[PDB]
């Protein structure tokens, strides 16, 4: 039978979740099974456990984000200058492959939404604007990011039936480790400035593998390999949501935790 909101609020207050908490969900709607509203009846659950006064943030990307078609280019490819739309941060779809509930939660009412094209932030909750900007072309996950003020903000990572590679805000370890090797990729984004498509290039940290030994395109990257240990190594809630196997985990701990791992393996 399928999971009522009720049962999900009441499954996330059994893992800890409180009212007035920061969360950052990774969801695996397979994981979780069948929904009363399908995975509005989540979103909607989630809502109401963090509660009036509570914040979701979400990394929710963009459908169309230019990505693979400008890395590795000093300017966007004519082809591509010419024609893609410009990133509009009310209208431009999440991408599915980070999970489809985030398409949900970026059309709710009053959500906010970031301005980095490719690592665009969603966020719900009182905070949701501070959440959100800044969010430029080259901090992605990193210092000044959404990602940044989610550490500071006291976040828990929810991970519903997601695995350790999911954990996105261990990209912000990755972008501060003081080692010696860490890749770095250049792209182009087209933002809109007043009303007007404008091509950005920028440099960032590779999201897909900090060092060469981390970004086989397969994995495991560092992202999997530190949440993996973390998780072997730290008492976490664990528990059901819907059908899921659920964890929260405190996002300054799993971070801190990534930076000390990334330094203690590589020398700076
Ligand atoms: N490397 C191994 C990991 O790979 C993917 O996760 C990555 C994404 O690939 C990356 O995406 C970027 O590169 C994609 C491919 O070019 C683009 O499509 C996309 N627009 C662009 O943002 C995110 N920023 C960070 C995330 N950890 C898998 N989901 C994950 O299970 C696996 O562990
Ligand atoms: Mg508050
Ligand atoms: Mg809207």
């Amino acid at each position: 039978t399928p999971w009522s909101k009720s049962e999900l609020v009441r499954q996330l207050r059994d893992l800890g979740v409180r009212s007035g908490d920061m969360v950052m969900p990774h969801v695996s709607l397979r994981a979780v099974g069948p929904l009363a509203d399908g995975p509005q009846t989540l979103v909607d659950a989630l809502i109401e456990a963090v509660g009036p006064t509570g914040n979701i943030l979400a990394f929710v990307s963009w459908r169309d984000s230019p990505y693979e078609q400008t890395l590795g280019h000093d300017a966007p490819p004519a082809a591509i200058a010419q024609s893609w739309p410009a990133f509009d941060p009310d209208h431009a779809p999440a991408y599915p492959g980070f999970g489809a509930i985030n398409e949900f939660i970026r059309t709710y009412p009053g959500c906010r939404r970031s301005a980095h094209p490719d690592a665009s932030m969603a966020a719900i909750g009182p905070d949701a604007a501070w959440l959100v900007a800044p969010h430029e072309m080259g901090a992605a996950y990193g210092p000044r990011s959404p990602i940044a003020r989610f550490l500071a903000h006291a976040g828990k990572i929810l991970s519903i039936g997601a695995g350790p590679d999911a954990v996105t805000a261990l990209h912000y370890a990755e972008a501060v480790a003081r080692i010696e090797g860490k890749r770095r990729v250049t792209y182009s984004m087209p933002l809109l400035r007043e009303g007007k498509r404008v091509w950005v290039t920028t440099s960032d940290w590779d999201s897909n593998g900090i060092l060469d030994e981390y970004a086989a395109p397969d994995g495991p990257d560092a992202v999997e390999r530190i949440a993996r240990d973390y998780l072997a190594r730290t008492r976490v809630a664990q528990g059901p949501v819907g059908g899921a196997q659920s964890r929260l985990i405190d996002a300054a701990d799993i971070v801190s935790f990534g930076i000390e791992w990334l330094e203690a393996r590589h020398a700076a």
